[PDB]
């Protein structure tokens, strides 16, 4: 599996997601607060899922060849199986933090599923020009998600416990910056215009994935906002 130059970044991402999973797992031992237990369960599952998908890419299972532009292009499809389950869980962490209504949550998860789903179709589309149609629809779904997090949650977090509002605003800022980089990497990477080579693209996604899953988890699980206000 070492014939692919990007293997070094897949192995490092695999290791980092594995160590993050174990850290959150041990850290969650003994926590009895029901509210904190919810956040630990959601947040520990995120790197655990990504660990299995990074391992599958390292071993070569999560890779396929897609013909477009007159060439057989290597497409790591396992990323979308990862994101299909981890991006909803990350949104749920934010929504539960601000106690969002059930209707708003369904809208976020539904739009998230469309965003990843259309991204997958664009990744496997064989007509080159059609790949960017799916990219545009996926990006429009992400912009809807970002809009809700700003003009829907922020207005309700400010009316909550101060520790909750401060942690949400930090995680919301982190989320907006990191998530917005994904469509850009896709567009200029091997899946899109092919300006950046695959080995560099893999490096970019690895830094983003670890930050958005482990880094995001470190900020949340160290806050007092996940525990109920008790004496
Ligand atoms: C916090 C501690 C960790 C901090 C570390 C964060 C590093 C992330 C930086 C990445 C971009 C890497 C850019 C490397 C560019 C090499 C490209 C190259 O030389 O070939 C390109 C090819 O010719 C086509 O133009
Ligand atoms: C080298 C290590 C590689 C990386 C590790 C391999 C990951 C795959 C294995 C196991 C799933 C274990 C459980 C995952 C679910 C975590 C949920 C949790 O622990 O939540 C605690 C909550 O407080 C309770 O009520
Ligand atoms: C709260 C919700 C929790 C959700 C927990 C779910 C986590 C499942 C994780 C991983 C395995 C992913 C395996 C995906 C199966 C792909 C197999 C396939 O279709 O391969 C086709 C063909 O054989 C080859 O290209
Ligand atoms: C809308 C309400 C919520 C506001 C939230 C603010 C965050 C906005 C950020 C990003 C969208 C992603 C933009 C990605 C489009 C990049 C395409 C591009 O410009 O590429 C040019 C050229 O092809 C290469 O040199
Ligand atoms: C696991 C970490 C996070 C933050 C994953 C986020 C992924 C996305 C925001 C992906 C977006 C895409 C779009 C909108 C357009 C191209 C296809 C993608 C699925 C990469």
């Amino acid at each position: 599996a070492t014939g692919r130059p990007e293997w070094i970044w897949l192995a490092l991402g695999t290791a980092l997601m594995g160590l993050g999973t174990l850290y959150f797992l041990v850290k969650g031992m003994g926590v009895s607060d029901p509210d904190a237990k919810k956040f630990y369960a959601i947040t520990t599952l995120v790197p655990a899922i990504a660990f299995t998908m990074y391992l599958s890419m390292l071993l070569g299972y999560g890779l396929t060849m897609v013909p477009f532009g007159g060439e057989q292009n290597p497409i790591y499809w396992a990323r979308y199986a990862d994101w299909l389950f981890t991006t909803p869980l990350l949104l749920l962490d934010l929504a539960l933090l601000v106690d969002a209504d059930q209707g708003t949550i369904l809208a976020l998860v539904g739009a998230d599923g469309i965003m990843i789903g259309t991204g997958l179709v664009g990744a496997l589309t064989k007509v080159y020009s059609y790949r960017f149609v799916w990219w545009a629809i996926s990006t429009a779904a992400m912009l809807y998600i970002l809009y809700v997090l700003f003009f829907g949650f922020t207005s309700k977090a400010e009316s909550m416990r101060p520790e909750v509002a401060s942690t949400f605003k930090v995680l919301r800022n982190v989320t907006v910056v990191l998530w917005s980089a994904y469509p850009v990497v896709w567009l200029i990477g091997s899946e899109g215009a092919g300006i950046v080579p695959l080995n560099i693209e893999t490096l970019l996604f690895m830094v983003l994935d670890v930050s958005a899953k482990v880094g995001f988890g470190l900020i949340l699980l160290r806050s007092r906002a996940i525990f109920g206000e008790a004496e």
